[PDB]
């Protein structure tokens, strides 16, 4: 199927498919079962920020999630993306809900990639009704307050369960190329995860996939709209 | 048909369709008959550089073409692109040949656009065999020495007449949006125009069009792959 | 004395020294008597934004001042800065008060300059207690809420009259150099002008000066901390 | 004395002060005795490129040196710069010669730093006769062919032994600040190390120091103009 490398912000622990007993951030390499995780003290109702970075020198993929005036969670995983992903990929954001729900509102998102001396950079400090440079999939919608809502949110502002949505940047990104000395990318997005129930689910993720990636069927809930199964 | 705003580097004067009696650079607003031109001392065989810029404050579109150790040609034209182009556009390079020919080799190309924020930036300091973020049209080919050849070039390196090709960046660009204080873009490309014959033709152009723009039929020669007619 | 090119946001009209009968923005070229002005509907108590831009192609200096949900004021003036300013300059913000006062709080400030390719860029989305890359002059202070206060503000938050202060970026900026095809800069700052009295004064200005520029004596009030006299 | 963090490109091995038996690149943390080194196949007469990077997420300082069509050398070292360097620093390039010599020509140099936001970026694709934003120390000179010569070179283009020179960017750089989630910098320079003799010396280095750093006395040769001794 698709080849997926993602940084997940997993709000709901699915101990049955290998998740730790608490909300966590993790690094997924072609599997929803994080290669590396870290505890994450999710703050329902507050706007968070996630910074992801990778560079060909270290070949280490790192992420840092933080809320203002609170400690951050950080997770890093050694991975050579040339052996994982194909040269050209698409980058995006994904999110799901299941029995439990939460809003998966993205307030902004940026990305920069350099293959050294080619570069790509985009920034969305706001989202429009018809964001033509975003390929929306699933329940994802834009213009919803100038925000990007990855999963279903009803008029009253409430999140719906069993929802899945993604947003991919329109242009393919040349993630690697052997003749390059330094290949690198970084991404950043602010989000607003808010759930009326005691247990929010399921999470948000930044991912890099094959250019023709699409939401696997049934990947609501714990699969975060990324994987076809829990393998 | 398409809505075209372009900066042309016209190597061959077509006095019959309004061109001055010498190679020139010009500003085309929905017409191949430049709204404003400037004499251009084209240097056959040498790599040139073109810088184009527009900003919503001045609403002036300027371009500057130069060769090392030589003077530069400059042309500017007052235009409010909100009344000319649609909000979302695609940006690209185009080129043609006719009876007379020349190579229309692009060695690099970059573009940056900002709608104040929201930004887009790309840089091609080299072109690969399959540049997936470029939509090639006509005789345009990549990987041809790490270069982008807009028009036909045979094995021996010779240009072919009656050729037309374009290259558009894959993602749509939000060129304007009323709620913005400052909308602006700039582009830069280096090129290599070389022709074995005494009179090279026909030229190169940076253009901004409707997202679904394609080479008008028969637009080889003097139409620079931009316009359906000489109106 | 000093060579000054500035974009002023004049909150108090000094009809005696050539000011129009209303708050206005203007372009000052070695004179406090604006070469070009434009009416400005200053909003006491609200955070404004100013965008300034210049490029060697047009040789036009433009500025745009705006408040959210309000129309903007724009002023442009044709000027070849190579004949006005020296190659190397320093850039900064300045402000004053006289009989009447107002807070001249700068909340952020950025600048980018390119001589093409050499470039300089800095951004202050916040100011620290000891901002070592800023040369503060006069009553200017930093750390004052993470903000830069150009003129005196007392504990209770009230502005003091007869105050003058400036803030210059530490490094000299190569504003021009004949061997360059395109020389250009742009600057942006957000401010908070608030005055308890019915008539706020005197204004804020972005300026470019000789590297060793300092506040002329007595330049409080209408001289905006830029000029030694009203000539 | 000064606090120094540098990435050295050591062309001459000093086995007596802890150097491996071959030219190497290394990471120096307040000591000329590299915390981590890597073999470097220096190419006399060819222009090389060095990329250095650090980010607060990984807290790993990496460097990659490469010559076209040749393998690159890479060295990384885990270090938390908040415990090593002071908040505000100056960044620069340094170089020396001793009994043996070589040219230490820098053809270009760029640097970018971000504390998140707040940012600093500069680029020198060429150096002028009087580069006012560069603080030159020792035998360092600019305008020397549009290049920056860190150590003595004589009209005929020959390098002189026992030479030492540095070039620091004029403005202080806010390297760290506790209230920041992500602090990071990167630097890049191309160089031309050419020596007429059989055993070139001594090397070039990118360094970060206390703002008031200056070449320690006698630091020619193996001390690379960075350290007062070999401890
Ligand atoms: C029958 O229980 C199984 O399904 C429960 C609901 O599953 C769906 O809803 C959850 C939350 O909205 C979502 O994450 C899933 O992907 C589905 O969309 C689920 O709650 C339950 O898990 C619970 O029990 C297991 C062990 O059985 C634990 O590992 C979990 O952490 C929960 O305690 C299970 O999947
Ligand atoms: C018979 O001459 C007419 O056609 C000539 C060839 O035209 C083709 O080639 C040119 C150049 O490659 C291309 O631009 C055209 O679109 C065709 O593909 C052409 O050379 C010629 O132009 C010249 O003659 C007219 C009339 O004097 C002048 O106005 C021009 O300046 C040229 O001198 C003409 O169109
Ligand atoms: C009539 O008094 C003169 O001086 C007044 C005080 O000037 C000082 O304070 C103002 C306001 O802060 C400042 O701009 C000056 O530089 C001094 O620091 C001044 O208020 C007054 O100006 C007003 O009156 C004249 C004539 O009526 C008008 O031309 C102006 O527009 C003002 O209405 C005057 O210069
Ligand atoms: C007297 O020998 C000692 O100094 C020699 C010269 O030192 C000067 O020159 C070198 C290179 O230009 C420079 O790095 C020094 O700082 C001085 O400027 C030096 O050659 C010699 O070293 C010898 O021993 C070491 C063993 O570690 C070898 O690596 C060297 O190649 C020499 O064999 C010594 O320090
Ligand atoms: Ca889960
Ligand atoms: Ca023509
Ligand atoms: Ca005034
Ligand atoms: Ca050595
Ligand atoms: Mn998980
Ligand atoms: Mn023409
Ligand atoms: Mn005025
Ligand atoms: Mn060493």
């Amino acid at each position: 199927a698709d080849t997926i490398v993602a940084v997940e912000l997993d709000t709901y622990p699915n101990t049955d498919i290998g998740d730790p007993s608490y909300p966590h951030i993790g690094i997924d390499i072609k599997s929803v079962r994080s290669k590396k995780t870290a505890k994450w003290n999710m703050q329902n109702g507050k706007v968070g920020t996630a910074h992801i970075i990778y560079n060909s020198v270290d070949k280490r993929l790192s992420a840092v999630v933080s809320y203002p005036n609170a400690d951050s969670a950080t997770v890093s995983y050694d991975v050579d993306l040339d052996n994982v992903l194909p040269e050209w990929v698409r980058v995006g954001l994904s999110a799901s809900t299941g029995l439990y729900k939460e809003t998966n509102t993205i307030l902004s998102w940026s990305f920069t990639s350099k293959l050294k001396t080619n570069a790509l950079h985009f920034m969305f400090n706001q989202f429009s009704k018809d964001q033509k440079d975003l390929i929306l999939q699933g329940d994802a919608t834009t213009g919803t307050d100038g925000n990007l809502e990855l999963t279903r949110v009803s008029s009253n502002g409430s999140p719906q369960g069993s929802s899945v949505g993604r947003a991919l940047f329109y242009a393919p990104v040349h993630i690697w190329e052997s003749s390059a000395v330094v290949a690198s990318f970084e991404a950043t997005f602010t989000f607003l995860i808010k759930s009326p129930d005691s247990h929010p689910a399921d999470g948000i993720a930044f991912f890099i996939s094959n250019i023709d990636s699409s939401i696997p069927s049934g990947s609501t809930g714990r699969l975060l709209g990324l994987f076809p199964d829990a393998n």
